[PDB]
């Protein structure tokens, strides 16, 4: 790599095929729509959650992604960590818009269930949500005794589903919802970032704090 | 205005919420569609035509506007001035793929129209526009023995119409055309540069040159 | 705001009047220079510590910023929460490069001080700096028992010191010493972001993560 | 090619490692400076002449470069073809603090040399610079009866240059003026576009235009 590599100006103004959204445009395409079940994602959609998985990397397994399937792991990270997460703005934004809508919002995530989880409550009071709109954390996945994202968005009819990965998209997508993508922040410990757009979905703008 | 501004990373990576779409993007959404008329304005969309209209502000009115309502002006500009325009890379990509569909190929300009014109001649030697899909320049307007750009579209089933212009896309918006824009290019006399995406239409990346 | 606000290409290859660097490029300045001290300030400059800061003020004062003078919330900050702050990838090239050289490492905060602090600790582990490079935090400030951070700078005559602050670059310019600006992250809880450049100094590239 | 590529966070804010600066930056660091020679290239650094070499190619060889080996193209091309030719906006912006310094402005360009050429007064003309400290255009090269540009910017003691190309700013460095790189526009027809920055010299923020 050279060491003074230079730029020019079609590279400084290009732009990737992205159809970009703001919050705004997303509340107009959905005015005069009657209240209806929407779905978020956690991490990296609503919460930087990234201080916890990296206190639990360092803690259960240094060397390797084994603290991914550690149960102690998940103990700490449902039950507590995320008093160190970071709410993000762009959540902050959506879920103000659905509650004022009269929307039911639910939380799907990935992470792997505990006997007790504290995720649901740190969500209702750092998002501020009503406890008429608010519902338990979803905890979705292949395990025995689980249904996977997509069957959780069809039994909850969520008609919009957030998210930051790719199968939180195409998860709306096998089910006919409409996937919208938020960017995952570029300090998030889970890499490599997803390619937002991939799948020619809306993607929030400046959605990545 | 500060000599030493700076900069954030919040301003690095804002992104304006535009519908961005690449000409590949373009031609998968028209897959299976039989050949249509589509439409092009020409100047800043098919032709970066300052040049000319450079050297006919200086030549016929340095201190104002009225060169373009100058006759003697729109005589040199339609019949050879456009020698000097320079072809935009992206309408080649675009009028390639229409050629390759069997599309009908409409241009629809602003210019005033004059007893002869060459532009026409000039866009399809170019462009490499096969006589079969070529169709003479329509010079619209709201003079008397003009059509407006809107009725041109009408007339002409024009499916599609490609512009600059905020009244590009509106006129497209008005007969319920499909109008995409393509970004004007910053060293373009024709000032200010229109808000792409302002209606919030597809806008072609990287279209300005 | 206008709902679709659009864009044009001055907007989008609109540069700052910055000083970029890259971590090659300081490396290449310093070829030939024998061992010298160096510094960097802690916060948003190698690690990412707002999940503590977050936690620190919703425990401690959720309405207002009284928490940056309990020294309650000082010994929890000082003393373990930076097991949640995530180290910045701009930080471990510098650090490792510093290393290389032979450099002599220190840190210099405005971080309250506290009976005890593992801070130095986390450092050292976490960028794997040999005990012979490292130096135990500097906790500057303006307190009684305290030398200010341009005090600190002149004391271990450092060269060059690292930070995102406009007061970490303007206590480098004090003593002569070079300053050089890493950006914050736009996901920091300390806002607003600082003009990065603000001071005609160099700025690293990518260096919010 | 994906039909989607999508994009990330990391991506959208990237940033070269580039030395931007803007024309008040420039001027700052001149201040108290006495009147001196500058000198710029023209092609793409104060003339937007691409129309000219478009036609140029267009009629003398279509399907090469030959055209730029024709002393009948050169004929045309520096006896009036410039009338087309379109002034950069940085151009005026520099040539009018210059010349508000005092300072003597030559111009130095590779185009092949003709019998009379009336570039000099389209210069003078357009940008507004007094006789007082015009110069006629240098026309600089290899050939017989030439000096390189090099060698003209050590004989007029030309203290800085600014231009877009490689050789420009290696003409600069081997004669120790600074040379200041203005980039070149995407539209231009003479590509591909310089790497702008590829020496760490200077590069003038939004000079495409
Ligand atoms: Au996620
Ligand atoms: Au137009
Ligand atoms: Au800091
Ligand atoms: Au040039």
């Amino acid at each position: 790599s050279p060491l003074n590599p230079g730029t020019n100006v079609a590279r400084l103004a290009e732009q990737a095929p992205i159809h970009w959204v703001s919050v705004a445009q997303i509340e107009n395409s959905l005015a005069g729509r009657p209240p209806m079940a929407v779905g978020f994602d956690i991490d990296d959609t609503v919460l930087f959650s990234s201080p916890g998985f990296w206190r639990g990397k360092k803690t259960f397994s240094p060397e390797s992604e084994d603290y991914l399937k550690n149960p102690v792991f998940w103990e700490k990270m449902n039950n507590g960590w995320d008093e160190f997460s970071i709410p993000k703005e762009v959540a902050r934004q959506l879920i103000d818009m659905h509650v004022r809508r009269g929307d039911a919002i639910f939380f799907v995530t990935g992470r792997s269930p505990t006997k007790t989880e504290t995720v649901s409550k740190t969500l209702a009071d750092n998002f501020h949500i009503p406890a008429t709109n608010m519902n338990p954390v979803i905890f979705a996945g292949d395990k025995p005794g689980q249904n996977t994202k997509s069957q959780w968005l069809q039994d909850k009819n969520i008609r919009i589903f957030y998210g930051d990965s790719d199968n939180d998209i195409t998860a709306a997508r096998d089910v006919g919802a409409r996937g919208i993508r938020i960017l995952r922040a570029s300090n998030s410990t889970y890499k490599p970032l997803p390619q937002a757009g991939a799948f020619g979905e809306e993607v929030i703008v400046n959605s990545e704090y």
